[PDB]
């Protein structure tokens, strides 16, 4: 109990039929950001599974000993749970999770299909960021949201040994983006002030899927799953799971 989990960024679990859904939060975030999405594919009758990543909804300090190894076993954890209850398994998540959303579907060819929501592939800022030899710590990226009246559990400051991690995952998994072949959503807001929205194009020209679409939400910042497009991201993403899990040869 050095770093308790902070009120609200508790991993969650809602036990449904055997198609699962696993669902990332982002860096220096929590799952305070994506319960809204898992909630609601949860009353649409899935199993959902939302990972609290290793070092998150404790404390920076925490996160700073982190590494990108340890949040990819994060997600592999909840992948796990899910097949101990799925048969088929889809998999969405915001900023950071949207790219270890990539990172699972270039590792796992059974994945069928792909929510990445203001994924990061590639920032050249944080690149730089990660080689600073004297700071700890950078200000807080979270809680770049429209709708004022709307906040974001999230780190209040961000570890300069945790920009490292993810810069060398990002690297590995924009690298590998051809090997995505399974249906792919993709959300990117208009005016994302943390992750360029360049990212989630480049993602879209590059995976091979036959199957892809680009939606972007107008009215929303980086933090989309709890910004005013959220409604967009949880029908549209109904909506393709359904289209996906109805497929047949017709």
């Amino acid at each position: 109990e050095k770093y308790p989990i902070i009120e609200g960024a508790e991993p969650f679990y809602y036990e449904g039929n055997e198609i699962g859904i696993l669902v990332s939060h982002g860096f220096t975030g929590s799952t305070q950001s994506m319960r809204p999405l898992g909630e609601a594919y949860a009353n649409a009758g899935y199993t959902v599974c939302g990972p609290r990543l290793r070092g998150h909804g404790t404390h920076y300090e925490e996160m700073e000993t982190t590494t990108y190894q340890d949040w990819i076993h994060s997600v592999e954890e909840g992948y796990q749970w899910l097949k101990e209850r799925c048969s088929t398994i889809f998999v969405t998540g915001l900023s950071m999770g949207g790219t270890l959303t990539l990172y699972m579907a270039e590792k796992y060819p059974e994945i069928k299909g792909i929510i990445p929501i203001n994924a990061a592939i590639e920032i050249s800022y944080m690149e730089a960021a990660a080689s600073l030899e004297d700071v700890r710590f950078l200000d807080a990226i979270g809680s770049d949201i429209k709708n004022p009246d709307i906040k974001e559990l999230a780190y209040e400051k961000t570890p300069v040994k945790s920009i490292g991690e993810i810069t060398e995952l990002m690297k590995k998994v924009k690298g590998d983006l051809e090997k995505v072949n399974c249906p792919a959503l993709i959300f990117v807001s208009k005016e994302d002030h943390v992750v360029p929205p360049s990212n989630s194009q480049e993602i879209y020209s590059s995976i091979k899927s036959a199957a892809k679409e680009l939606v972007t939400l107008d009215n929303s910042y980086h933090v989309a799953t709890l910004d005013n497009d959220q409604d967009i991201i949880i029908e549209r993403t109904l909506h393709f799971l359904q289209r996906v899990l109805e497929t047949s040869s017709l």
